[PDB]
């Protein structure tokens, strides 16, 4: 327990740095693009005008895609900070 | 101490409803963050863009909070 607490609360801080990374999803190649957090919050969504005159079905669908497309990116940012946080030994060594 | 194996799998699959504006959007998501549906309420689309675009982002994370909360208590 100065040994075995600072495994925890550097586990905490991992956290907070994953916390704070984002990306943005599209669908329609940017007619809709969401922007997440690494806790999965979401920070921005951005609608084409074009998508409000017709088809609230269509612009539904467009929505929900763009944020699958958030998801899957942010699962792949997450995944490059355990490779680099690992790789780096940026852990206490044990 | 463990029992976790069989139970962030049980949110996971489990689906919430977020809604913000009081209903006017609903967003719902699974716990492993799989967006299902989208509704969006056509008053919405006349000439509120900026703020059709909040609503969705509060209905999104009214979602996750739910998500959040369930996992909280188990």
């Amino acid at each position: 327990m100065k040994q075995a607490q600072q495994m925890q609360e550097k586990m905490q801080k991992m956290q907070e740095e994953i916390a704070q990374l984002e990306v943005t999803g599209e669908s329609g190649a940017g007619l809709v693009k969401v922007t997440i957090n690494g806790a999965h919050n979401c920070r921005r969504v951005e609608i084409d005008p074009s998508l409000l005159e017709d088809d609230k079905e269509m612009l539904e669908d467009l929505v929900a895609a763009a944020f699958n497309d958030a998801a899957r990116r942010i699962e792949e940012t997450q995944k490059e900070k355990m490779a680099s946080v690992s790789s780096g030994m940026q852990l206490p060594p044990g």
